[PDB]
């Protein structure tokens, strides 16, 4: 069976992504875990630290996927690079629906809980951000198109799509395995739209 | 002095911008307000029905803002209208961030309540849509771009602004302002990617 620390964090994804952090209570993902209360307290201490541990578990192993697919993909032109690894984010959530579900729920967490997650993850995000950031250089950039305005449009993009989708199919994952193909080819032709817009 | 009515609604539209939905409580927006709380019941029934007649009332004033600029630049180039439409969202953000700051909150409340709110806007949201998807007949369109995946991806990229400086800018209004000469010339850059990337 599941240590307790990792049936709490189990409980945790299911309840917060069901209800969302506010209406969401420790007793219930306690119920939910089949533990002890105080066993909350003891390894949490209260429903922020809970929310905060359990969302830095879930894109934890997330960014181990992504260092991995980065060592492989390396190489590829930076366009097809963020289009396949889009697939493969929409792979994940289609098949992990409640660590999707959850994940989105980090809008509706305090201003002050959200931004220690955000400085928190900053460090790991930035693997992506510094990698495209380099793969800018590469380009043949339009003349009046700076790899700044590039580099801000595309993680825009990349973030914003992604918002978009798990916004959309929260709690349906037969209806994004149904649009699957069909997103799929829509964000191959929005990224050769923005390729062609940015380049010469 | 104001209407009742009208001094929760503004009392609302501070309570629930500042705190969130979940969190605000009709007894301190009452209170805000002045008013007697059996006076939120008398007018508004409950916590998510104040909440919705909020909404409600800060988005038809800006329809009507909406339909007026619609009538008179009409005939305008769609990425010039939009750039322009643009520029007077974070004109009246920044006169208006008490408002701001409420209109971002939609993304906390139950799945329910911002899906009534989402249904009882659709028609109004439509008339902007509908014109876009006008204007698209006359653009040249790369032989590869259909009218959809346009209309998709200039829909996307006006109301993803919009959430994106919203959420960077809730609270900092004199933030929005300092920086309001940036992000009109990154919006200039971005809508040009679009339209080269989209058409012939």
């Amino acid at each position: 069976m599941l240590s307790k620390r990792d049936a709490i964090l189990k409980a945790a994804v299911e309840v917060f992504g069901k209800k969302g952090y506010d209406r969401a209570t420790t007793d219930e993902i306690a119920e939910k875990a089949g533990v002890a209360k105080g066993l909350i307290f003891h390894y949490f201490k209260n429903k922020e630290e809970l929310y905060y541990q359990a969302y830095m578990s879930v894109t934890e192993k997330l960014q181990k996927e992504f260092e991995n697919f980065l060592m492989k993909n390396r190489n590829r032109d930076i366009f097809d690079f963020m289009e396949r690894w889009i697939e493969k984010k929409l792979e994940y959530s289609a098949s992990h629906p409640e660590e999707a579900d959850f994940l989105i729920t980090l809008v509706s967490v305090d201003e002050g809980l959200r931004k220690r997650i955000l400085l928190d993850l900053e460090k790991s995000q930035r693997v992506f951000f510094d990698f495209v950031r380099e793969k800018l250089k590469d380009l043949d950039l339009a003349e009046d198109v700076t790899e700044e305005i590039a580099l801000k449009f595309l993680m825009w993009f990349f973030s914003g799509f992604e918002e978009v989708y798990l916004r959309t199919y929260q709690g349906k994952p037969e209806l994004l395995k149904r649009d699957m193909n069909t997103l799929v080819e829509e964000v191959k032709v929005m990224l050769r739209i923005l390729k062609k817009g940015m380049t010469k």
